[PDB]
């Protein structure tokens, strides 16, 4: 399962080799994955939905598809784990990145820190259900994070 | 005509009002607007082609359209022009925002600042051609976009 807190083991040449593999069909078409994966996680997280004040106002999942703000906030996020899925050799560099964006939700965006682990698993069920590796990598994210918390 | 320097005058509430309405279609499907827009300059401005170190080997428009680092490339950069037009209102917002970008530009992407208008020139045919108001936004981006250098 994936956690946001302590410390997770390094990934194995295999497990990146896997991650990179399942990842590559899905960040091809980000701009509709991001959507359904960001779609997905407001839908069914009724108590997150509070911070998202851009999306006031939308509830369908298909007034929510076609709103430009939830595309923009879904391509971010989407580009954000292909980051660190790039980055996986650089483990400093996946690092700086990540804590820099963990500033941001702490400081400007103000989200409650719980989130990110639940989010993490929808974009884990649509990459690679299952995969432990690729549940490493969400853990590492996480971690990071909420570092700035 | 778009500027680079010196200094342009403030925007008119009735420039602002044209502005936002040739804006809202264009940003409304922004992913397939900004992959144009990029796709045209990049295409007829080879001189300004080293500079996207990612977009190597990409040559027809139809490669390029289905490239995902021209497609996130784009959508970052229409979002910033977004970010602009969300805050012709509070222009003290607009600038700290662009002189930040202006150092990344500068510092990090190591990008000629003279493109910045011939770009800036694609996004004002596409929005709004001919009209000065948008020409006049464009401008003060341009001239924020080079404060770093
Ligand atoms: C793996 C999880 C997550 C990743 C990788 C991620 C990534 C990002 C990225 C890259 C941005 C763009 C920031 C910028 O524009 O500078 C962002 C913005 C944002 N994120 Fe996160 N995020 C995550 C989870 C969440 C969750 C769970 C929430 C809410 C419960 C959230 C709320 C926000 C908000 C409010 C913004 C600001 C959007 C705006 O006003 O434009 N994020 N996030
Ligand atoms: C109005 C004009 C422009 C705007 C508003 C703009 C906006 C941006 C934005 C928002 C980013 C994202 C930076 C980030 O990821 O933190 C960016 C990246 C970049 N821009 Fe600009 N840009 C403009 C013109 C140009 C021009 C003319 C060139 C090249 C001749 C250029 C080359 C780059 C490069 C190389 C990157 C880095 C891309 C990467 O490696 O991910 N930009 N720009």
């Amino acid at each position: 399962p994936i956690v946001d807190t302590g410390s997770v083991a390094p990934l194995s040449a295999a497990e990146k080799t896997k991650i990179r593999s399942a990842w590559a069909p899905v960040y091809s078409t980000y701009e509709t994955s991001g959507v359904d994966i960001l779609v997905k996680f407001f839908t069914s997280t009724p108590a997150a939905q509070e911070f998202f004040p851009k999306f006031k106002g939308l509830t369908t999942a298909d007034q929510l598809k076609k709103s430009a703000d939830v595309r923009w906030h879904a391509e971010r996020i989407i580009n954000a784990v292909n980051d660190a899925v790039a980055s996986m050799d650089d483990t400093e560099k996946m690092s700086m990145k990540l804590r820099d964006l963990s500033g941001k939700h702490a400081k400007s965006f103000q989200v409650d820190p719980q989130y990110f682990k639940v989010l993490a698993a929808v974009i884990a069920d649509t990459v690679a259900a299952g995969d432990a590796g690729f549940e490493k990598l969400m853990s590492m994210i996480c971690i990071l994070l909420r570092s700035a918390y």
